[PDB]
């Protein structure tokens, strides 16, 4: 099984396998379960933007999503997760809908890592190429003519279908950590757009670090947002 | 009075106004007397790397010192630094000398940093020119002939000078943290190299973030780090 | 007087002062009378985007116009820099109206200067604060509340007024070339809205670099781009 | 058969097929017989540096190599490298020995890529870690105890052997153009140390550009610097 570390943003409250009442961003380590929370207001149709940081010394894994002109939601966890991931890993964006659906497109999406023992690894998105051969397009992910990223099955007409999984790797794997490191950080940006028709869209988004050959685990659909193979 | 957020490289124990036993990094918030301090293991004659960083979410000051193949010295601080600082504010080092002496040579310095609402600072110095225009100096620090930054008075031989107090500022103001700012972060580098005489180096070297403003308040020297008016 | 290197976004052909008979970018080496340019095929009312890049070892100095979908419009001119500029430089933004107005805004702002003898400043500005304490403001150059930088002087119902002139300096010198340096390189991209009721839009706007104590030359308005104080 | 853009550091001279009499560094566009040459002053035993860059509007593929308090050495050639290379390349580094040899020592590596339609990959390596998953190792090339890149085989003791050919290639693929874009850029910097106790030695270093699937070309040994299939 895969190792992830993950940043959810979850639209769909599953609240029988852990979720909060609600929409949240959630900081995800080795569980669909989310290790913190916050209530994420979500603004389905509008532009989408968030902010994922955390470098070994301060061991403190946030994110922060917002959309123009709104309140911001952020949320942190306490973790040192060269506990958790191996030295080397991916990074990437995953998706999913079920029995609800939304698009799960993303926009832009970039990532800086840095390892000082100064290695480095940037990356920045704003296209999303017909091809992407730096990206591991893994299930339904795709990108679309007007170069965005769907991670997720959207029709012609540009309607999210449900039961849907998508995730783009970055190609290149990344060392968020070594032996001699004195601070290892990463920080991420994506925008995503969220459009649904349901009154309750499903079932989010999640910027993603695992083992370098993660792939999406059979029964991660939905609720489990491509990254996990149970609820556990 | 300056507005003084620091992190000290602290090589000599002032117990007398909240210094530990021990030469130490601290992360003061305006005051001398760090709210946060761990053991620095020093390694006079050696050149040390400081690895400084923020972010307004997780609102975590940490700091990180190391020689090569050295164990590292991190130290952390919970602050919102918008509670602390003006929103523009300029960055420097400082270093002083008192009684006790060291060379505080910088050998290089960088500064990124971001403000989403994505503007953004960097700069990085591994050479400092004879006449640096985009630093501010104040005090005794001057670059020498190896391009090295000096904050404090050393001789023709190299010899440092006791009671010396100076430090460098870039010369452009950062806009660390804004009203709309969904996150503002910074990261700071500098490196290095405390040589000494003495069996006490004194009395260190900070990188800090003040109002823009910033002189070397009287009364600053030595235990003080060229920071601080008074020891409270 | 001030020792100029522009790239110029010409909105109106004086071909009375050398100007070709139309819109049209311009590399300018100490003299408003361009050393190369391009036709500009303007888009008056949509964003445009300029990247402007050098470096010391290939000497050309190249600029590249274009809006969303167009064609762009390139322009480059062989020229070592060192030859030119004093070593320490302020970069900016210069614009003007005359008999003839256009709104000069400026969206965005981001400048990479690189010395290697690895000294770098990069800044990058979307958003323009209220107040600027990283920007040099001269002349009518002043942000408004959408965050704009506006170069010239715009009414309150945002029409552009004529017979103004103003830029915008980054506060921090740049260090673009040194006796020991190998190789210098900057790159720089503002993106810029011209909107205008005249049926001939005036009169541009450049990027510039120049001496640090550059300021608007008497007689420097119109025409002349805020860069010259003739048009020799 | 390949299509490769390459800088070479050619220390040995084949005159037989197209070298200049003496070291030089080159331009290779699909041809072991550059383009452009500059006389190469080699310094065997000390540290060099390699600053490669690009832009599709100035299309002038510049490479200058210096050693600390040396004459550098500065080599150009206008090309637009979109009618020569696949819109998706790898970017590496070769270096080859033959009869003659020399250690094929990379100390860093660092590569930035820009295209704007902002999209962006940045890698800098300092340290080479043992296992090194973002690059492709090819052929003889490996990383030592030192952290340092071989790209061609060196004993225990050190010395390099002859007969030797390697390649690292950074794993992810670099879009380096495409249809849209207005402008794209690459900067490459690596540092290398070439030792020898043949008084020629042989054969050199390349950083080169190449088609995704890029391998060592059988017969591509010694003075074809493991680039080129023949010498044509
Ligand atoms: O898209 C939202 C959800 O739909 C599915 O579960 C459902 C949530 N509401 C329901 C109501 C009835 C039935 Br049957 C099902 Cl499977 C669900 C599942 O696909 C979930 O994993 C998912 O989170
Ligand atoms: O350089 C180290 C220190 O020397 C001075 O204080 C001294 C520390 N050891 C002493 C012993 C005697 C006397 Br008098 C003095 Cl001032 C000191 C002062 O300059 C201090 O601020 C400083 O930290
Ligand atoms: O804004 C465009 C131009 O207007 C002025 O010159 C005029 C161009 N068309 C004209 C026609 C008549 C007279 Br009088 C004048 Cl000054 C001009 C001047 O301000 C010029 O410098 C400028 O380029
Ligand atoms: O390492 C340097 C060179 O050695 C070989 O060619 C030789 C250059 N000097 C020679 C002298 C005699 C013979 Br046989 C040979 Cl193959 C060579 C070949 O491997 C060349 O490709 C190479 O550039
Ligand atoms: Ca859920
Ligand atoms: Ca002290
Ligand atoms: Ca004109
Ligand atoms: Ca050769
Ligand atoms: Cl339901
Ligand atoms: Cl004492
Ligand atoms: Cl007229
Ligand atoms: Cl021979
Ligand atoms: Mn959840
Ligand atoms: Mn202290
Ligand atoms: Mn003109
Ligand atoms: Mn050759």
């Amino acid at each position: 099984a895969d190792t992830i570390v993950a940043v959810e943003l979850d639209s769909y409250p599953n609240t029988d396998i852990g979720d909060p009442n609600y929409p949240h961003i959630g900081i995800d380590i080795k569980s669909i379960r989310s290790k913190s929370t916050a209530r994420w207001n979500m603004q389905t149709g509008k532009v989408g933007t968030v902010h994922i940081s955390y470098n070994s010394v301060a061991k403190r894994l946030s994110a922060v999503v917002s959309y123009s002109g709104s309140s911001s939601t952020t949320v942190s966890y306490d973790v040192d997760l060269n506990n958790v991931l191996p030295e080397w890993v991916r990074v990437g964006l995953s998706a999913t809908t079920g029995l609800y659906k939304e698009t799960n497109t993303i926009l832009s999406w970039s990532f800086t890592s840095k390892l000082k023992t100064e290695n480095s690894l940037h990356f920045s998105f704003h296209k999303f190429s017909q091809n992407p051969k730096d990206l591991i397009l893994q299930g339904d992910a795709f990108t679309d003519s007007d170069g965005n990223l769907e991670l997720t099955k959207v029709s012609n007409s540009g309607d999210p279908q449900g039961n849907s999984v998508g995730r783009a790797l970055f190609y290149a794997p990344v060392h968020i950590w070594e032996k001699s490191a004195v601070v290892a950080s990463f920080d991420a940006t994506f925008t995503f757009l969220i459009k649904s028709p349901d009154r309750e869209p499903a079932d989010g988004i999640t910027f993603f670090i695992a083992n370098t050959d993660t792939s999406i685990p059979s029964g991660s659909g939905g609720r489990l947002l491509g990254l996990f193979p149970d609820a556990n």
